[PDB]
């Protein structure tokens, strides 16, 4: 679920999720996809083709079980839906983390209506 998700962005990036990503360029939280603004937008253009995936559960509501070892994440028992939810929100956590000497403050709330239309996931 969100819970989780923004959790995982926090564990991993040492931000709060909603005020440093929620608007973050033309992909990172609220909207649709768009093109990519930089590395941190990137990571959130594959997340959002990542629950493209979902068919059976909700990224929003649904909550999967997972754990937060020595600064290590690792996904749970879950259903096979929200395993590869847990997966998605994982993989995003560590992708926005990699990229952290290029978040663009500039980015962090983003006229997201003006961005070029984004590619086919």
């Amino acid at each position: 679920n969100l819970y989780q998700l923004w959790k995982m962005i926090l564990q991993e990036t040492g931000k709060n999720a909603a005020p440093s990503y929620g608007f973050y360029g033309c992909n990172c939280g609220v909207g649709s996809r768009g093109k990519p603004k930089d590395a941190t937008d990137r990571c959130c253009f594959v997340h959002k083709c990542c629950y493209k995936a979902l068919t059976d559960c909700s990224p929003k509501t649904d909550s999967y079980s997972y754990s937060w070892k020595d600064k290590t994440i690792v996904c749970g028992k879950n259903n096979p839906c929200l395993k590869q939810e847990c997966e998605c929100d994982k993989a995003v956590a560590i992708c926005l983390r990699d990229n952290l000497d290029t978040y663009n403050k500039n980015y962090k709330i983003y006229p997201k209506p003006l961005c070029k239309k984004a590619d086919d996931c």
